[PDB]
DNA sequence: TTAAAATTAAA
DNA sequence: TTTAATTTTAA
């Protein structure tokens, strides 16, 4: 390939790798918060579901919760 | 490697690949059930949720849901 | 929902769950193949890679690999 | 739960969610880098493979690749 | 979307 | 040390 093209490839790779280093740091910071929470006596598993739950629109989730209750009711569970 | 060594290797590969084919068939059959369910007016997302839930122990389930409600009401939404 | 709709739902759930039990069994058997292989001196990680590779069309993988080497060479990685 | 426990939970959730926002922001930046690369005639799929490969130790990578060559050849490849 | 796929943490 | 769960990719 070209010399310039080789330059772009190298820049792209280095750029992605810098971003993935930042991502890794953030992931470590998240695990540190949960570590702190666990030390406080909180249930990490539930805490994570709390975060996940809050990511979706309230109205939509509650609607889906209602459908779930309808289904669980139908199959007798 | 030996003739017996490669003989074993060829056996392992053959065994894994035959099981992969069967696993693929089952996975396709599972999607067909959901496709049919969707066509019948059911919510596939909720359906998969129902399946997931029924895999969990009843006790632990309501136990983690109780903690969830505690956390959720504590932080509100 | 209707008593009939209830029937459809239950049958659907039963179908998925029986199929998932089947899937778990197959996945367990696959694991048993790898564990037996591992006990015989084979590299499990490499074995799975072989299986993965053999899933792709020879033509495709050969070209993707060619491109890969081109990139790895360009950045002085290889 | 105590008011202190309530305060802990509130900040724990808020800290995680802010980190999630940042992590998600980096993830879209990475997709943008790859999106731009695609426009520059680069193979995104191969690009990602280069990154993953560079995350492994050169010495170990060459070793696994050597074994791979042995296996493939043994079964005909 | 769907996936299958995997390395990894921890029960 | 085996079910989990975390991550990422294919497709």
């Amino acid at each position: 390939m070209n010399s310039t093209a080789q330059g772009q490839l190298k820049s792209i790779i280095e750029r992605v790798e810098r971003l993935e280093v930042e991502k890794a740091e953030i992931m470590e910071q998240i695990k540190e918060v949960y570590a702190e929470a666990k030390g406080n006596g909180f249930d990490v598993k539930v805490l994570k579901k709390v975060v996940r739950i809050r990511k979706q629109d309230r109205a939509k989730r509650q609607e889906e919760d209602a459908i779930l209750d309808l289904y669980m009711s139908a199959i007798g569970e």
